[PDB]
């Protein structure tokens, strides 16, 4: 049961932007909250398309998977409106909204070690759910919400969040998931309901490679045709100039769903690359 907010307790203001088959406006929320006092919080008002209504109990099933769990790399949610006859998911406000669209626009200041935080902080959500089995389903970088920048002032990182993964692929069209490539993998294509713990894997590894490529999409260029013939013909994403990261892309975004790394295994590649190495690369020959 999500918490009840009362339409009349919340102000939609400016679009925010949009995902599939959903809206996002910022609000703001009138509560009574701790000691009875009245607040007022800046809140995300999520709003399922009206021409995808028949999604709603995905679209709401899919945040409750984030109201039952806690983890500081977890959006909030707050509840739903009541608000006639509109699906609406209130949650948290991030401030500096999604990192796709920061990778992008911030793409000329931000250092390897920026990049290696946020991918790390990534694998921590995704090792939590993975330690409670459970599949998010739509890992991306527009997923990724950026609460805090870096302060260059006190060499404190970024700090990120993801949010709830909306409405699942098992239940999404054809046309949908063809467009999602590669962030679906190939066995979710024809199949998404075999979803498994191996989805996320892959879908990490297309994060990074957003994370590594300044916000590009991969395979943009692509039509959805062009994009299943990438998977028929078995080709990986471009590397990035970061060899050791295009390393780990690869690894994850493997055909084999089985033979994906862990959640513990990725981090333990991530950490590993903080420290520099300053023995170049091949020293083990002479010449
Ligand atoms: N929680 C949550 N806060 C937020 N803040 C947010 C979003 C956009 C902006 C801002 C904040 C302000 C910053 C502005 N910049 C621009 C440059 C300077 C300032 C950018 C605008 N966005 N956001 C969320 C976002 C999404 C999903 N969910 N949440 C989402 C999750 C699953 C499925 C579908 C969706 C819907 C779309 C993605």
């Amino acid at each position: 049961v999500f918490h009840k907010i009362r339409n009349e307790d919340l102000i939609f203001n400016e679009s925010l932007g949009q995902g599939t088959f959903t809206k996002i406006f910022k609000g703001v929320r009138r509560e009574v909250g701790d000691y009875g006092q009245l607040h007022e919080t800046e809140v995300l008002l999520k709003v399922l398309d009206k021409a995808h209504r028949n999604y709603s109990e995905s679209f709401f099933e899919a945040a409750s998977m984030m109201s039952k769990l806690s983890h500081k790399h977890l959006v909030l949610n707050y509840g739903v409106c009541v608000c006639g006859d509109e699906n609406i998911l209130v949650q948290e406000f991030v401030k500096f909204g999604s990192l796709d669209t920061y990778l992008k626009k911030n793409k000329n200041c931000i250092n390897i070690l920026w990049k290696l935080e946020v991918a790390k902080q990534l694998a921590a959500a995704m090792h939590f759910l993975e330690e409670n089995t459970l599949i998010h389903g739509n890992v991306c970088a527009k997923n990724i919400l950026l609460i805090r920048e870096e302060d260059r002032k006190t060499g404190n990182p970024p700090f990120i969040k993801l949010s709830d993964p909306g409405i699942s692929i098992t239940v999404l069209p054809k046309d949908i998931l063809q467009e999602r490539i590669p962030w679906v993998p190939p066995e979710c294509i024809e199949n998404p309901k075999n979803l498994n713990l191996a989805t996320d894997k892959w879908s990490f590894g297309t994060t990074l490679w957003e994370i590594c490529s300044g916000g590009d999409k991969p395979l943009s260029a692509l039509d959805s045709q062009r994009k299943l013939q990438f998977y028929e013909d078995r080709h990986q994403l471009p590397a990035p100039k970061a060899a050791e990261l295009a390393n780990l892309i690869n690894n994850c975004m493997d055909y084999e769903p089985d033979h994906r790394p862990s959640f513990r295994a990725i981090i333990r590649d991530l950490n590993s690359l903080f420290t520099p190495d300053l023995v170049p690369r091949g020293s083990h020959h002479h010449h």
